[PDB]
């Protein structure tokens, strides 16, 4: 809480855009997941600059990522939905 | 905290080889920060797999950088520096 609002204050503009997507599109568990690809081609950003992004959110352990085969799917965990709510919301 | 033990149990063994020996090396603010040459040279990695760890240990705030000229040096967090009482210690 004190280091998770350290995290909270150093989140990126990318980092917010990408987060409550996610939130708006409701993927918040694994069965919600959603295709990265679905997202990239709703919000205009680069690659390696979309690409850092994935990779900090889901360092920080703010969302979970679904492989297997075709694309990769993402949801918010419980950590990133906090997020959403209180950035966006309050 | 609940959160910070979250991100405590999903270090790698890169991730604290690393951090120990920042704190080894007591480089734990930024005029007492190292190059990272100093620590590659003294652990036997990869590249991408030692710029992986510390684009992560950086993400979630567990180290810092100091930038300018010639390479860059690296100090532990507050944050950072827990994490190694903690794991080694205890």
């Amino acid at each position: 809480s004190d280091y998770f609002e350290e995290v909270m204050r150093k989140l990126t503009i990318e980092d917010v855009s990408i987060l409550g997507w996610l939130f708006q599109n409701e993927a918040n568990a694994v069965f919600k997941a959603i295709k990265k690809s679905s997202i990239a081609d709703e919000l205009e950003y680069s690659t390696a600059n979309f690409r850092k992004t994935l990779n900090k959110l889901e360092a920080i352990h703010f969302i979970g990522t679904v492989t297997g085969g075709k694309e990769h799917k993402l949801y918010l965990t419980e950590y990133g939905q906090q997020a959403v709510q209180q950035a966006i919301h309050h």
